[PDB]
């Protein structure tokens, strides 16, 4: 518990406004609930992925509603911390909790990890957990008409809470705390790196927000902490050898770009610990080879999914939309314009077909990194047959159901050429019947990537019932300008100096103790000959063959990283490409 | 179980010692640096690795080493799910009282040994009795109130059996892989266990023990030194094993020789041999003439494939010693460009070793896996896939590849590929090929397959065409004349020995003291040349298995007459056998 105000939470302004409403307006403006015979909303259920800001929202509601002109007291009970081996002493300890929260009315109650305290309806296990959920229903249903007991509940899996506790009288509003996008991760990184003695450039924070996809709110905090710790390790290492306190001085500890870029390589986000990785953007080496034809593949995805407009809820908040904008013949016209706004999506399908090894694993990852607000459901082989209990049928059906719950979704099938051979025809037809039983306005994009997929399989074959009619994009091999830029990026390492490479040198003097209180020869005929042989050898090559040539020439270049006579390196590059 | 074991007792984990000092000791001494950036220290590490690696030792040494000053650190320790009872109550209540007493004595370390039994994965049935414990653990570790300076350490064999909500910042933000130690760390562990001893061993003997103990963990090295000391006690004073009264011995002249360690290495089966995959070990000294000419070439090929001897970037063994001994030195064009051009040397590391039937592939695979010491070997052989009877083939292949995807220097190892592509189902090869083509180029997952008489038509237009075995096919050719000459020259060196050189043990002339209770060898050099010529001419165009058959068949004849001084009968029997 700290003095966390609401200006230490980034990206959740709408739920901040709704909580400020339900904690201020039924006690500051009481009259407005009489002319409409309505009760104020009583219960709210916070749910979402871990490290998003649920407990931060409860702590900020505790801190902000504690001031001079009004007192609001906070009662917290953790997950199943109220039960004991005594039979009905848990019922006593819950009833007395609501009694002290009732004889007070500054009280608001919070149940962290409600899915362990109040699980689903008990088919077996008629023990004290069912009595706990029955007394919780019977105790928070009503003992006050229009009272002051807001019961906040935090969980990770909201489907594990009892459905009898998810109703319009108890846990009314259900809030989803989403993993932040780029604009919100920018604000979280400014909230963390705010009171530092030397702040960061905003272009660098934009690059950090671009790099940290899949990072929660806690993982950005961990990245900032690890960058500060690497800066303390880099500035004053001598405090890692003494067992007694030394005298170091702050304001020489500045957090550079290298500390963040080294802290990024060791922090895995919580959405990639049991997955291994996250969909990363297109890497900087092969960006000359594929970003000429990824941008087109972005534009089609900007044309069949309506991403760049986002005509519903484009701004930060709904109340801010009522402040800075003016509203507008509302009965037929609203239905008509909402129908024509939602009718811009027919059936989002995309099959990205190319030759073998033409960078499909980069294009799929770059597209899944580009689609920020989408619930990606992977139908690859390593996610379907990973479990030894569920069948391929049940896995495909459950993944499509999770794609149907969270409505902007991407069903993602990489290596469709393998997927139409490993997966039997029954599961492909089950997925086809699931995709034909959807409305047209449903935002479930079926994305597919394949290598050497014959069009006879998608126009009259097994995939002919997925409607890949005009939505087949063709990754073709990179052209001569792309290969020229790729190998100019390669050749610029042959031109760099042996003193310009970042070879770390040993310090000639030891570290200070603390108080215990020549131009290389490269004639431009050789560079043009290396350019011409690298262009002529990689004629009609795919991306994997170009990376093979790039690695094979970069080994020869990195062997002579200290030499100045670069003639033998050029001759070995000539000799390899023959 | 919280002894005086500190940080000089652990050997070979010098990188995690710096981070555990960074998150336990250094916040206590320097709170002004952590409050300068408004950062909390990282609190809570999940130790994971093979069993017998040093997790509990690291926890106890963290509890005892940072408490040498007058800033005491209490060490609460919990065995793996010993906290739950037959009722619903005490399982959450005891964790409540544990975290409250850890809150009270504020610098504290809670150590959950074997946390995979306390916080298991949410299964299909039997939800309640573990989810009600996971819920109170998650709500107590990173709750709304400040937990204080409670450093939570968990320890496990595999981290996937822990719940993923625990593997999250604020609770288990750091995950430390404790590796089976390399030869320098095994040297340091052997130096640590043989440090208190009265007659210490030499340096080169500990070096030879560090080479001989490949695959051993730390606990196996401790058991080796314990069994060597016990065999030394059995060798010096046997009579204490027969009396029931305490005899008077002196704890001198009981020094551990080499012959005690050489028996302890036979009494100890390591955790590498208990596994079902191919145990990495060097080429044995018999067949090292036959194969080390064409193993070295493979090493050279791997040195051009994985950049082992070219390590200027990604040399992170210890970042703090890197910041101590070295020195720093626009921003993108000096770091990111050169890191990309150093990572862009690994394109697609594959290697298919293909020789005739019986040409020593079971030795070449283990020797390559011994050479790749800093790699993570994941065996995709048949026995490791079918050994876990609950898993399927597909799930085991996907699990091994996903374990190889993390800890990125890794080797996916398929021995007996000719058996593998004939007995694994056809969809599993496509699953593995889709997992390999869904990798980036710069990922160091080497695919190492060894095969016996595999057709090139199967890797050209077959079911292994989607693995890119184009240039990376190495042919183990049959061993040449000089290798066979050196092999049988060692055999001949066995033949021309004297029976006084052949080690026969003793029969002692006097019994042990009770304790106070409280000819010339006739073998002409022409016969040696005849036997060597017959061994060479008989083993024409043979493999390693046929050469070992001939070697065993001749070694039996030589060890028949190991006491005879007239070696003409055994030469006649050797020449009679090879006809
Ligand atoms: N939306 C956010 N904005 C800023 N910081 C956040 C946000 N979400 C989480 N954090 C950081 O994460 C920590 C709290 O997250 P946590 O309470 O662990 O969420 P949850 O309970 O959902 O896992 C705080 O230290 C805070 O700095
Ligand atoms: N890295 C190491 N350095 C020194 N000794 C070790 C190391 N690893 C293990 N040991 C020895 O092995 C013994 C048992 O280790 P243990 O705590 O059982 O590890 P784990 O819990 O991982 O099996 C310890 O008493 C220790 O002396």
């Amino acid at each position: 518990d700290m003095n966390v105000n609401f200006d230490d939470i980034g990206g959740l302004d709408n739920y901040i406004d709704q909580l400020k409403e339900m904690v201020a307006l039924p006690l500051l403006y009481p009259e407005l609930y009489q002319n409409f015979n309505i009760t104020p909303p009583r219960g709210v259920l916070f749910h979402g992925p871990p490290g998003t800001g649920k407990t931060l929202m409860a702590r900020a509601l505790a801190a902000s509603c504690s001031s001079d002109e009004r007192k609001i007291t906070f009662f917290m009970r953790k997950g199943a911390d109220i039960l004991s081996k005594w039979v009905g002493e848990a019922e006593r300890q819950l009833r007395l909790l609501f009694e002290e929260a009732k004889k007070h009315q500054p009280s608001i109650i919070f149940f962290d990890e409600i899915d362990g305290l109040a699980p689903v309806r008990s088919s077996k296990q008629e023990q004290i957990h069912a009595s706990i959920v029955s007394t919780l229903l019977a105790l928070m249903d009503g003992m006050d008409n229009r009272g002051q007991v807001i019961v906040i509940g935090a969980t990770n899996r909201p489907d594990a809470v009892d459905p009898a506790l998810r109703r319009p009288g108890r846990f009314d509003r259900e809030f989803y705390f989403p993993l932040p996008d780029v604009k919100a991760r920018f604000k979280i990184l400014q909230i963390q790196t705010r009171k530092w003695s030397s702040p960061l450039s905003t272009n660098f924070i934009d690059k950090l927000a671009f790099l940290t996809k899949g990072y929660g709110g806690a993982d950005l905090r961990s990245l900032c902490t690890e960058a500060a710790l690497i800066s303390i390790q880099r500035s004053f290492p001598q405090i890692y050898r003494s067992n007694d306190k030394l005298l170091v001085d702050p304001s020489k500890i500045k957090v550079k770009v290298s500390d963040f870029m080294l802290a990024l390589k060791k922090i895995v986000p919580s959405s990639a610990r049991s997955t291994g990785s996250s969909p990363q953007p297109l890497p900087e080496l092969i960006k000359p080879l594929l970003a000429d034809q990824l941008n087109n593949l972005k534009n089609k995805l900007d044309y069949m999914l309506n991403i760049k407009d986002t005509t519903f809820q484009r701004n930060t908040s709904l109340l801010q939309n009522f402040i800075d904008y003016e509203e507008y013949s509302s009965f037929r016209s609203y239905e008509f314009f909402e129908s024509m706004a939602e009718s811009q999506i027919c059936k989002p399908r995309l099959l990205i077909n190319g030759p073998k090894g033409n960078g499909q694993q980069y294009v799929g990852a770059a597209i899944l990194n580009y689609l920020e607000e989408f619930n990606v459901q992977n139908l690859d082989l390593a996610s379907l047959v990973s479990e030894s209990s569920r069948t391929i049928e049940a896995a495909v059906v459950q993944s499509f159901m999770e794609a149907k719950k969270r409505q902007p979704s991407v069903v993602f099938i990489p290596n469709l050429d393998i997927w139409i051979n490993t997966i039997p025809e029954n599961v492909i037809l089950v997925l086809s019947g699931l995709f034909r039983s959807l409305q047209s306005n449903e935002k479930i994009l079926l994305l597919c990537l394949a290598e050497n997929l014959d069009i006879s399989e998608v126009k009259n074959g097994i995939l002919s019932d997925f409607a890949f009619d005009k939505n087949i994009f063709q990754l073709h091999k990179p052209s001569k300008e792309n290969i020229t830029r790729y190998f100019s990026n390669l050749i610029e390492l042959l031109k760099t100096k042996p003193s310009d490479i970042p070879m770390k040198k040993r310090r000639v003097k030891p570290l200070p103790e603390l108080q215990k209180v020549k131009e290389l020869i490269l004639t431009p005929e050789q560079i043009k000959k290396v350019s011409a042989c690298l262009i002529e050898h990689c004629q009609n090559f795919t991306v994997s063959q170009l990376e093979d040539v790039h690695s094979s020439v970069a080994k020869i270049i990195w062997k002579s990283k200290s030499a100045w006579d670069k003639t033998g390196t050029v001759d070995e590059i000539i000799k390899f490409l023959s």
